């Protein structure tokens, strides 16, 4: 039990590692490689299955 609510899911830090990477990695097909693999993969260790679109 103890169960309880929280923010700031380890799950972004995952995907920050890749990202760092991603982003740290300079050029065009390097580029989107790292940005799509680094979305998806990460996301998809989430557990998450319901997409929301960010607004603005």
């Amino acid at each position: 039990g103890v169960d309880e609510p929280s923010t700031h899911e380890p799950a972004e830090k995952h995907l920050s590692q890749c990202m760092r990477q991603c982003e740290r990695q300079e050029g065009g097909q390097q580029k989107q490689l790292c940005r799509f693999r680094c979305q998806e993969r990460y996301k998809k260790e989430r557990g998450q299955h319901n997409y929301k679109r960010e607004d603005d």
